[PDB]
């Protein structure tokens, strides 16, 4: 699995379940292509967005539907969504972990990079 | 001052200086509208970016660029920038302050609006 | 103004007012010493706990109250406090601002040293 | 396992490896008494610390040796070390996983709280 993402709810303390997302990559032209997507499963975890084939070199973005998230809450957060772009296997090929941090003000984002 | 942007190096504990940012508003066609840029101070603040007249609702994006911070240090970082996407609404009087804090793997936001 | 706190609360966006902090020196014995305390202000900051002929190099805690804060909200939190451990040292002029972001289960705190 | 720690690098985008920690639980008399401790493996996780008849309700502090994690690297940090205190399973017993995202200037923790 090269690419995995994992939200988490600051406010409650739990993952961010059913969390919707949405994966692009940049074209030779410079306009995002969509490339996958899907929601979080009950431990905040998003799996098999792609895989080592597809996965090729190029500049990535992953859209996380926050606002989504909190209206379903009752809560009006800040932020339209959270998100991470990142050129991805330029150095060679690499397993991705995206780890985002929730807040209705607020959004942390970290990578973990390993060499597969 | 309606908007402000303020950014923090949690490497070397400081200010993040000449950091480059571009705001963006979106227009009614769906596109992104170029709204206003500039580049961090020595306090690692951008005043300035705009009026209270001209900044009215809607939804704005401000791209950090991150990556040309770290590598003016030497540092290898994991994002290309820090983008903040948010509705700007008009509910009392409001200014908004974005504090993004940077290291070279992850970056936080966060938004402090006030009356 | 050798130290500063400034607290922002995650959930409201705001300055987090009225938290409620206790800083501490360890002495040579290793016990923790009451240095200062207070609780911040309307715009969330806490300044004037210290000068700088008393704020001498050492090992230094900060405890912030953040419990009392989310419980006055009526929330339910994590943490007991936000603990800040950290070493002064002298190395050129320096000033500290210690910055917290506050969320029910998560805390972040980083610090800005200048010169 | 009802208590579990993980520790990520926010300037190597990795798993913080080998990290010492100590978790301590304060008693009737107000003091902290030593209660467990171990390092994160080459994933960053520190499990098995406890089991759930010995984690009783109670106050916890875990504090995570940050300092002699960046001094190893060559950096000096700001920090003595990063802490989570807490109280632990007061409205029934519960599993936690508590989170930390190192920097030499800061650091950020989190929890995630699930009930078995």
């Amino acid at each position: 699995c090269p690419l995995m993402v994992k939200v988490l709810d600051a406010v409650r303390g739990s993952p961010a379940i059913n969390v919707a997302m949405h994966v692009f990559r940049k074209a030779a032209d410079d306009t995002w292509e969509p490339f996958a997507s899907g929601k979080t499963s009950e431990s905040g975890e998003l799996h098999g967005l792609t895989t080592e084939e597809e996965f090729v070199e190029g500049i990535y973005k992953v859209e996380i539907d926050t606002k989504s998230y909190w209206k379903a809450l009752g809560i009006s957060p800040f932020h339209e969504h959270a998100e991470v772009v990142f050129t991805a296997n330029d150095s060679g090929p690499r397993r991705y972990t995206i780890a985002a941090l929730l807040s209705p003000y607020s959004y942390s984002t970290t990578a973990v990079v390993t060499n597969p």
